[PDB]
C-alpha cells in the first residue's frame, strides 16, 4: 500500500495551516486532502494528519470522512436533524 506519508519535508508556517484549516472550515464547506493540501501548499498526508490533529486538538470541529477521503468541516449556523 503505497501511501503518501509525509513526515519531514517543509517547515512552512504551521500556524498558517492551522488557521487556513479553520478559514477553509468557514469557507469551503467540504474539501479533500489533495485540495486542502494544495491550499496549504502541504500534502494530503500532512493536511490529513493536521486536519485530524486539529479536530483532536479541538481546534477544528467535525470529523474526517475516510470513506470518501473528504474532510467534513462545520458550517456557520448548523446543528443537524430535528431533535426530539
Amino acid at each position: 500500500g503505497s501511501s503518501g506519508s509525509s513526515g519531514g519535508s517543509s517547515i512552512l508556517d504551521r500556524a498558517v495551516i492551522e488557521h487556513n484549516l479553520l478559514s477553509a472550515s468557514k469557507l469551503y464547506n467540504n474539501i479533500t486532502f489533495e485540495e486542502l493540501g494544495a491550499l496549504l501548499e502541504i500534502p494530503a498526508a500532512k493536511a490529513e494528519k493536521i486536519a485530524s490533529q486539529m479536530i483532536t486538538e479541538g481546534r477544528m470541529n467535525g470529523f474526517i470522512d475516510q470513506i470518501d477521503g473528504i474532510v467534513h468541516f462545520e458550517t456557520r449556523e448548523a446543528s443537524g436533524p430535528s431533535s426530539g
